[PDB]
């Protein structure tokens, strides 16, 4: 069951790490919480963190310097992982842009894939319950946000599911997957190659369909420098596709910085904010 | 010669990594930059940061969170790294508590040690004026933290070169390190059995006989659970020493805190403003 095997006091809150035993994975999964102090006071909002290919639960935790924002507004923060471990489905590590440590948060649904590869589902549902039910944590006031493929994933997220996000934003997001090698090759093995099934998948064409409540819009930080901005990101396609729909998107776009965690670590602290006059209103 | 390897945007500043051939080591070293947005316009002060056991130049930089500090106050971070690296003495990596990631900030006088294990002189000589001879960094503003085996470093090097060092705080700094494990396990190797050559190299030995004081004070924070609190920092050792002899001291003590840097990042914005008030005059 819910067995807490890391904990470190920060900005007077607690950095903690979960393992639970994840019935929508089949398998034990690891999860970060940061609790702010009000946490003790009563239950507060909470952001959901998805991090990028590669990363762990305790990725953003590290290095993204988020907790004192945290601290500062009262909002825990969440972070799962990437991908299921020891799933034991084969060369689901030879590669590190497919399998392990990047599950891309979809719900696989070609086999071997499908029997443990379900992270939407996971994100959405059971961790969501999971921290809802053990953790003083506020069911109607949760955002969502993410880097690159977690990125990508808070926009997925947080379009298909408007009565759970109630405020979301990201770092250099995959922003249209099905138009770049790293989301084709995702959904080629997660979901088989019948692009249509994709667009569920895809913030791009999301946005073009999606019926959405945020007050503030929807926040997009992006570094110049990125060197995936042309091969990989594609911010472009999903700042026209939301004009087209008339939804309200504030992409910033900052000269100079790369994809990594000290262009996140700049611009957390005004996410945590623009999060906050919602999460907290 | 001097060779810029690594450079990230940060808090409006640049994060850098130089490599240069160090005259002192004897070998090529690498060290961390911080330059706040203000080095543009002007020479900074700057706070040296010494990081503990099997750390890098880049400990610092990734796990901290002080640039967000540095860049509101206007002072650069400059982290050297904690040994030689491939110095090929033999088995120097046998032990993660000496030689390699493990200098203690000491001229070793032994050999085989004593040709490349010259950080003393390394962090306080040539890393500074390289410093001052490239980078846009106040001579006259200079000050120094650190953790662990670096706020051993910190005490010893502020305390020993009062006209270099302007301000000095620690993080659980090894304080007595005449009296731990750590420190004679160092001692011994790097500098012999003569224990009275390991005085200059203690803090609590140093403050004991400081004739010079810091009026701002010495700043040091420790977590009241860290595991090596009793087994080798023994902080009451130099409060005792620095009351006996007229040093102010703050030594602030924080129930439930660890060791890393999570309880490292907490408090590092109020060591970045504590050091401000001095090197920002």
């Amino acid at each position: 069951m819910l067995e807490l095997v890391e904990e470190h006091r920060c900005f007077s809150g607690v950095q903690r790490t979960y393992k639970h035993d994840s019935q929508t994975i089949g398998l034990p999964m690891r999860f970060s919480v940061f609790l702010p102090p009000q946490a003790a006071h009563g239950k507060v909002p909470a952001l959901f963190y998805l991090a990028g290919l590669t990363c762990t639960e305790e990725t953003f935790a590290i290095k993204a310097g988020a907790q004192r924002f945290a601290s500062e507004h009262g909002i825990a923060l969440i972070g799962p992982d990437t991908s299921p471990r020891g799933a034991g489905v084969p060369n689901e590590g030879a590669a590190w842009d497919f399998g392990v440590g990047a599950g891309f948060y979809v719900d696989a649904t070609q086999e071997p894939w499908a029997r443990n590869y379900r992270m939407y589902s996971y994100v959405t549902q059971e961790l969501r319950t999971t921290v809802l039910a053990e953790l003083p944590v506020r069911e109607d006031r949760l955002g969502i946000f993410g880097h690159s493929m977690g990125g990508h994933g808070a926009l997925v997220l947080a379009l298909r599911n408007p009565d759970i996000y109630k405020s979301v934003s990201a770092f250099a997001p995959i922003a249209a997957p099905s138009h770049c090698p790293w989301g084709e090759k995702a959904f080629s093995g997660y979901l088989g190659d019948d692009r249509e099934t994709w667009k569920q998948y895809d913030a791009s064409e999301l946005v073009k369909s999606a019926k959405t409540k945020f007050d503030a819009g929807i926040l997009i930080d992006q570094g110049l420098a990125d060197n995936f901005l042309a091969t990989q990101l594609h911010p472009e396609i999903f700042e026209a596709a939301a004009k087209a729909a008339g939804q309200a998107v504030t992409l910033r776009r900052h000269e100079g910085y790369d994809h990594g965690y000290y262009f996140i670590s700049t611009f957390i602290g005004e996410h945590v904010a623009f999060h906050a006059r919602t999460l907290c209103a």
